[PDB]
């Protein structure tokens, strides 16, 4: 496929937006300047920019050697580009890098399981909507990097990646995972970002014995999660705006959480009665001395929003609100606590009384 040099660069790149886009990587004034093999051996990096670039007309990259490039940048491209081609005339590309276009989730790429690019390091195409699967990559032995938020990434299209064992940095934020893979293969992964996911849960991951910086912030971790026992390099983990009632307590040193939200057990009492509470999570807080403010306050919400008297009961690490004076009838009690007026923070919990 190689085009025949010394030549014009439309005549090696035969597309307009190719062309151009060629001329300015090769700093040509003109398409229609001539180009030999040293020119293009002074490249080591491609830009992309012009829109009209279609996959079939990245493909006529394949027309020039590329010797010496090791990025591949694609900083604006239009809807009929949606895969960078797996070529055979970049051998030594490193990295991969398609934009985050303006506005939200506008444009869609396909992930190849390229073959050609045997020194890849860094992949990134956040931003983008994933077109089918991310694949268990054959072809990439070298990969240490992997950029892939806000893509629409389900769990069905992420596998438990089983020849990429350099890996170090996987980015899946902004998705709609619901499970995440007990990975067993990438044991020097050390920052693992999950936020704003649907994570119900994670494993007691089996190997990742390097992770220091486990990102779940804005997930729907409710109740209780998992008790790590085997991330002994940890040192981040961050569980903030999740439900929460209680912290898993063999990583209480390292979690990160200023907000949260919960609901506790319904509760059944007699007209005159007070009422209290578990509530694990503000004890751990209180005692690790995360609280940004001592107070904790208890209201009731019905046509308006009344505050109860509230006792904490540090003995035997429970929460009373005086619900003694509420007549007959079904109510929403909330308890909240760290409140940061300044920031916006807080921990909230619901439960609904029935008082008969
Ligand atoms: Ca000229
Ligand atoms: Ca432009
Ligand atoms: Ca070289
Ligand atoms: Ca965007
Ligand atoms: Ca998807
Ligand atoms: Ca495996
Ligand atoms: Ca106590
Ligand atoms: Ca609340
Ligand atoms: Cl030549």
């Amino acid at each position: 496929d190689l085009y025949p040099l010394p030549a014009p660069i439309i005549d090696v790149f035969p597309d307009d937006g190719l062309a151009k886009d060629m001329a300015k990587n090769l700093n040509k004034d003109s398409v229609n300047d001539v180009i030999d093999q040293d020119d293009l051996d002074a490249l080591t990096g491609l830009g992309f920019e012009t829109s009209t670039i279609t996959n079939d007309s990245m493909q006529l990259l394949e027309r020039a050697m590329f010797n010496n490039v090791t990025d591949v940048s694609i900083m604006e491209f239009g809807a009929k580009l949606t895969e960078f081609p797996d070529i055979t005339t970049i051998p030594h590309l490193k990295t991969l890098f398609f934009a985050d276009p303006p506005g939200r989730l506008t444009r869609n790429l396909s992930l190849p399981n390229y073959q050609n690019y045997p020194e890849m390091d860094t992949i990134t195409m956040s931003g983008n909507n994933l077109i089918g699967s991310i694949p268990d990559f054959t072809g990439m032995p070298a990969l240490k990097q992997l950029y892939m938020s806000e893509m629409l990434i389900t769990s069905d299209e992420l596998p438990n990646f089983n020849n990429i064992p350099l890996l170090i940095t996987l980015d899946l934020s902004s998705n709609q995972l619901t499970t995440i893979p007990d990975f067993q293969n990438i044991p020097n992964l050390t920052f693992l970002d999950l936020n704003a996911n649907l994570l119900t849960n994670t494993p007691d991951f089996q190997n990742l014995p390097k992770l220091t910086d486990l990102n779940l912030r804005h997930n729907n971790l409710t109740g209780t999660m998992v008790n790590y026992t085997n991330l002994p390099s940890l040192e981040s983990l961050n569980l903030d705006y999740n439900f929460l009632t209680e912290l898993p307590s063999n990583v209480l040193d390292t979690i990160y959480v200023q907000s949260q939200n919960g609901e506790l057990p319904d509760q059944t009492i007699n007209q005159g009665d007070t009422c209290t509470i578990d509530l694990p999570i503000y004890f751990q807080m209180e005692e690790t001395n995360m609280l940004v403010s001592p107070e904790v306050t208890g209201e009731y919400i019905g046509i308006s929003v009344i505050q109860l008297p509230t006792t904490v009961n540090e003995e035997g690490n429970t929460i009373t609100v005086d619900t003694s004076a509420l007549s007959p009838g079904e109510y929403k009690l909330d308890v909240s606590y760290n409140h940061n007026y300044a920031t916006g923070g807080v921990c909230s919990y619901d439960w609904n009384v029935t008082i008969n």
